[PDB]
Order: structure tokens, then C-alpha cells, then sequence
């Protein structure tokens, strides 16, 4: 029993970790077979970074001013091309610790594992959403970025997130691993203000079954509601509107616990009208939105990778 | 910027993890050099636990009744000792992937990373903290006994927990890397009570170092205290008292934000006597205990292994 916001195995990621510098910026790459993917801003001096263009400030770079080293080693750069907003480095050498793995873009409301790595080195492992706004939470110093995000299934990484950006509000921006930024931020230092980041209504319901198979269950009412009521409220409190699609991914908990997916929505119903009165669930004094039904049923199932 | 509840990375820990069965009993075992470490509680039943006598059932085990396997490979077992609450199982083969290791003691306090893991494979990665009362909150089911609590700096592993237990309360007791339980507990399924689980003050003070620093300050105020002061407040919210050794730790932080320990204090002090007031800090609706003021330093910092 228990209920940590646990993130995924780092090893598999460790291993892919690189250091690429080009001229005065240092970040992190991702070296898969013989590719090293990086944040294409690393061409960039701050300056640059005011209002890039990226395909005239390529042309300024060779193979040979890409210096990328995995550990204490120079790995040689045979070949260099930008795709959207990541850089693709051809090396000579295949990464002897490639993992099964797939490039994944995520939708809002998923989460996934952030390997937080400077210099091409490991600092520490968390676990965060693709917010609602295509923002996430995370924990980024400069150097960072090339960061990834990733999910495992079994044996098998789908990486989902590359970090790139600080928006002014400390919320952070990045690609999936074809370059593609979530939401509409852009790799230049300019106005860039983030939208509501409601709350991930289907997760918070996730993260109650959890808490009733974990043995917290003060919350539980006599109340059930139906979509359209409980959205009426979920609006109000600026929680993403709950779909059948929702109901029918929660289906697998609701069976686990007996309770119905409605009458724990007339629980949250509850809760976001009368608050948590000093109480807490799961050690948490708010409602916790970063678990997915998937990782619940994970977590309480103990599933291995 | 950005602060989260970060593990460090597991990768040297997951080529430490192994299987363990003996008869009916399969848990995850420790292997370091040429010793396997796991709980010597895996030669009992389920039965066995409500009164086992160890030495007595570990007389019926022989060096072919430990069956211990890394992925896919098994391990021969040229000998087998209990030390405290461990069996030590001695292998015919050094780990290749042994890290630099030591085993540590820790103090109530102190956090760690878990790597949850079921049949030798890692699930998941978290950090926790020895609670006051030698308690952990973490996310075991069962299988995960013999799961490990690590620290890194730099290239060195410090192990410093090892799983063993669920009280009825669903809190987790364990051991250090010798066999040795943290607090009263004991490897058997009895009446074990866990005493107060008081707030970790100066991990406390240390968040909320770590708070301002990411530009989270609403609750600063105009006021101070004295460590005694303080204290009186402390005693009335089941806090830890803050020593000097405190305010000494907490230098650093006061350093870096010119916000002088006691000042901070006499912060928390109006946090505790006037709650939230529906506000958050660092993302959280209560006052986090669980990032120690090295750990807030490193996260802040950015320090890589």
C-alpha cells in the first residue's frame, strides 16, 4: 500500500544522455543509434536568442564545430540537419546502449518521466503532465535543456519531450522528438504568456480511486451527478470538461473499488464546492491532477520494466 | 527555475537489482560484488511471520534453496549468512555493473530515492524521507520487500534503506544495508503501533528557501522570532524543535536569499497559526518536509552524477 508520484526507471535514459556545445552553449543531447538529437537553440548566443533565424544561422556551422561527448568521449560528427526545432548530428559511432524505443507525441493531460541532466549527466529523475495550456511544471536550471521526457512499456522508451524553453512565468515549453513544440510557444526569447492551465479532471478521479484502494476514503459522499451536472461544475472551477471517453478509461477502477465513475464525479463535485476543510488525501492538501488512470491501475497493479 | 520532488537517477541501482525465492517466497535481492543482500524474512511463510524464530527456520535452508536470478540468469549460491534482519548470499560471480558503494546509516530527516522493483525488475523510482517516528510513507505491494533506498554523490551509491515491512497503517519499516531495522520495529507480523509523525522543521524552512528562490513569496512577513520563541510554536503543531545545528545547515540558503534563518521562521511560525488561506507554495497546499536544505541546494544548483 501507499502512493508516491513515482517516476519511471532512469537507467535505460541515463544511457542515451550526451553533452552537446556549439561556440559557447553547452546542453544535453539524446543519442539514439547513430543520431544525437538536440534543442536546435544551441547554435544560438542569448542574443541570438531575441530573434533567431535559424536556417541563416546554421549555414555559419560545420560538422566539426558540433562537439558532442558521452561521458569522457568524443563522439565524431559526420553529418548535421535541422528537423522543425531539433537538430539531428549524425555520428560515426552507434550509441552501444540504444534501448528499444519510439519518439511519441503525447496529448495534454499525460504524464511522463523528465531525466533533469546538465553537462550530458544525470542530476535527478521526476515525473510530470503535459499541462492543458502544453506547458509543463518541471525543475530546469540553464544548461538543461535537451532534457527528455519518456514513458516505458516494459522494455520499450517512448520519448515524448524534449526541454527548450523558460517562459517568463517559470513554466517550461519543449518538442516532442521531431522538433514539434507542444502548444504554440516558439524557441525565441520573446512574449510568450502561457493560457489557463485548468485542471486534468479525469486524473483527479484516477488519483481518488487510488486513494480509496490506499485506504483514504473520508471524501466519499451519498451523491451521484451526471456529466452535464458534474461539467457544470468542473467549468466553474476551471476543470477540463469530463467526456464518456473519460468514464469509459476510468471503467477498470471503478470496477476495482465498486464505486461509479458518476458517484465518485459527485465526490469531486464536493470537494472543489466545500474544499478539503484542513483534511488531506494521499498526503496531499489539494486535488492531484499528475496521475493518469493508466499509472494508478500501474502503480497499484506493481508492473516492471 | 521550477522545484520538484526529484529521486536521483536509478540506473546504478537497477544493475544491483536481483530475485530472490526461497520455497514459495520471492522478494528482490541486492547484489553488490559477490553478495547478494535481501530480507532474511524471505524463508518464512506467511504463516511463519506471526512468530518466526530465524535462526531455527534458516537451519532448514541450504546455499540450493536460495534461488536468485539477475534478468534471465541465475546465480550460483556458494553460501548464505544472516547478519541482523539480512541474509548475506554469497555468489560464485562479482556484479559486473557494481557501483562505487557504501552503506549508510541515516538520521530521521535524512530523504532518499526508492527503486520500487517486483521479482528483481524496477517499477518505479520516488523520494521519501525517514519520517521521526523511523516510519517511510512509501509505494510498496507485495514483492517489493528487499527494494532499496539510495542516495548518489557523484559516481558513490550510498544505500541506506532496504524494504522489509507494511504496518497495519499503512506506513513502511526497514533496515539499513546491515540488517538493522530503523526505530522499534521488528521483521514479524504483530501489534507494532508507529509513534507521532512530527514535521521535519528544518526541511521545512529549507522548502521554503527553496520557494523564494523560484519566486513563490507571499508569505513572507515583517516580522521575527528566536529559536526558543519558535519552539513554543513547534511544540503546539507536533513540529521537530529547531536547534542551532539547524540554522547553521539552513546558512547557506540564508546566504544565497539574504533572508535570515530566524526571519524565516517567524514565516513559518504565521504559516502554522494562520494556515494557507487557500493559497500554495512551490505547487503544494502544505508545508513540504521532505527535501532536506542539501537537497535544495543540489536541486538549485544543479549538481550532476
Amino acid at each position: 500500500s501507499g502512493f508516491r508520484k513515482m517516476a519511471f526507471p532512469s537507467g535505460k535514459v541515463e544511457g542515451c544522455m550526451v553533452q552537446v556545445t556549439c561556440g559557447t552553449t553547452t546542453l544535453n543531447g539524446l543519442w539514439l543509434d547513430d543520431v544525437v538529437y538536440c534543442p536546435r537553440h544551441v547554435i544560438c548566443t542569448s542574443e541570438d536568442m531575441l530573434n533567431p533565424n535559424y536556417e541563416d544561422l546554421l549555414i555559419r556551422k560545420s560538422n566539426h564545430n558540433f562537439l558532442v561527448q558521452a561521458g569522457n568521449v568524443q563522439l565524431r560528427v559526420i553529418g548535421h540537419s535541422m528537423q522543425n526545432c531539433v537538430l539531428k548530428l549524425k555520428v560515426d559511432t552507434a550509441n552501444p546502449k540504444t534501448p528499444k524505443y519510439k519518439f511519441v507525441r503525447i496529448q495534454p493531460g499525460q504524464t511522463f518521466s523528465v531525466l533533469a541532466c546538465y553537462n550530458g549527466s544525470p542530476s535527478g529523475v521526476y515525473q510530470c503532465a503535459m499541462r492543458p495550456n502544453f506547458t509543463i511544471k518541471g525543475s530546469f536550471l540553464n544548461g538543461s535543456c535537451g532534457s527528455v521526457g519518456f514513458n516505458i512499456d516494459y522494455d520499450c522508451v517512448s520519448f515524448c519531450y524534449m526541454h527548450h524553453m523558460e517562459l517568463p512565468t517559470g513554466v517550461h515549453a519543449g518538442t516532442d522528438l521531431e522538433g514539434n513544440f507542444y502548444g504554440p510557444f516558439v524557441d525565441r526569447q520573446t512574449a510568450q504568456a502561457a493560457g489557463t492551465d485548468t485542471t486534468i479532471t479525469v486524473n483527479v478521479l484516477a488519483w481518488l480511486y487510488a486513494a480509496v484502494i490506499n485506504g483514504d476514503r473520508w471524501f466519499l459522499n451519498r451523491f451521484t451527478t451526471t456529466l452535464n451536472d458534474f461539467n457544470l461544475v468542473a467549468m466553474k472551477y476551471n476543470y477540463e470538461p469530463l467526456t464518456q471517453d473519460h468514464v469509459d478509461i476510468l471503467g477498470p477502477l471503478s470496477a476495482q473499488t465498486g464505486i461509479a465513475v458518476l458517484d465518485m464525479c459527485a465526490s469531486l463535485k464536493e470537494l472543489l464546492q466545500n474544499g478539503m476543510n484542513g483534511r488531506t488525501i494521499l498526503g496531499s492538501a489539494l486535488l492531484e491532477d499528475e496521475f493518469t488512470p493508466f499509472d494508478v491501475v500501474r502503480q497499484c497493479s506493481g508492473v516492471t520494466f
